[PDB]
């Protein structure tokens, strides 16, 4: 949008660009996966920039690399988001949310909640049947 945040993108889209022809290729792509240790094959490679290529011409330009990061950006976003709301409900750090801990930041949100009925929202959103709130199931039902 602003000049600021261009420059700042161009020089992200430059270390992909290895020789500076305005577009990223499966090889280029490669070479920078390979400088963060993973070799992947031409294969994952295609599927990688297939994602992204949007005319179908076989590789990424600048536009395309703009949208990208930028849709990226609002996921990463929601992330941060989720995962800061998950420990504060784990008061204990150990990535498990209990019904005591639940309970807990209930009542200073407001809501007085007895055993039964923290119990019913836990059994509601609990998967593998531990009854406790793992990461996965919470933003499983912070969705559904
Ligand atoms: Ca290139
Ligand atoms: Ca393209
Ligand atoms: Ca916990
Ligand atoms: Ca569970």
């Amino acid at each position: 949008l602003t000049e600021e945040q261009i420059a700042e993108f161009k020089e992200a889209f430059a270390l992909f660009d290895k020789d500076g022809d305005g577009t990223i290729t499966t090889k280029e792509l490669g070479t920078v996966m390979r400088s963060l240790g993973q070799n992947p094959t031409e294969a994952e490679l295609q599927d990688m920039i297939n994602e992204v290529d949007a005319d179908g011409n076989g590789t990424i330009d600048f536009p395309e690399f703009l949208s990208l990061m930028a849709r990226k950006m609002k996921e990463q976003d929601s992330e941060e988001e989720l995962i800061e709301a998950f420990k504060v409900f784990d008061r204990d750090g150990n990535g498990l949310i209990s019904a005591a801990e639940l309970r807990h930041v209930m009542t200073n949100l407001g809501e007085k909640l007895t055993d039964d009925e923290v119990d019913e929202m836990i059994r509601e959103a609990d998967i593998d049947g531990d009854g406790h709130i793992n990461y996965e199931e919470f933003v499983r039902m912070m969705v559904s």
